[PDB]
Order: C-alpha cells, then structure tokens, then sequence
C-alpha cells in the first residue's frame, strides 16, 4: 500500500511543525485533532479530512488535500491542504483584537 502516510510524516511534510519528533508530540498532547478527535501519530492520513492544530498559540484548521512524503519549500508544502475560511477568519479576527487592545 504506497498510499498510506503517516499523521506525523504528514504534518512535517506539510511544514506545520519544524520535525516528525514535534509533529508526534502535538499529537499526543491532543494539540492535533483529526476529524474532531485525539489521533494518533501512526494514523494514515486520508484526503479531505479535517486537521485542527496548535500553531504556537494559534489554531488553524486545515483540509487535507493531499499526500506525500516529502517535505518540499515554503510556498510549495503549503499546497498539501488548504485551511477553512472560517479558520483564516478566526485567527485573523484574534491578530486585529490583539492590535487593537493594542492601540489602546
């Protein structure tokens, strides 16, 4: 079955955390939620599952659009799934909180 990732492989493949050591430790601290739920790090990555997960202290939640085993660059890893508009909402709302409480 050369269809199958990794949760762990995955995410360092899709650059969300710097190793698959840190991607495996997100997991288990339940700082990675597949479809709604604690996972695990050995879990094969399906397409179009939602991934929730702790980016430093925001939270993004991602679709899985697709698989691989390579870590490739920035702006190209950056094409294995594509965040929801409600996430890049929410997190930009807390950023514009932030500068505002801020300013004042």
């Amino acid at each position: 079955p050369a269809v199958e990732v990794r949760l762990d492989k995955w995410l360092w493949a899709a650059r969300f955390y710097k190793t698959r050591a840190l991607a495996r430790e997100m997991i288990e601290g339940g700082k990675v939620h597949y479809n709604g739920q604690r996972s695990k790090p050995s879990k094969i990555v399906e397409l179009n599952a939602t991934l929730t997960l702790r980016q430093g202290n925001d939270e993004r939640t991602v679709i899985v659009k697709a698989i691989t085993e390579q870590r490739r660059p920035a702006s190209e890893a950056a094409l294995l799934y594509e965040e929801t508009a409600e996430s890049v909402e929410k997190r930009e709302k807390m950023a514009l909180a932030r500068k505002l409480n801020a300013l004042t």
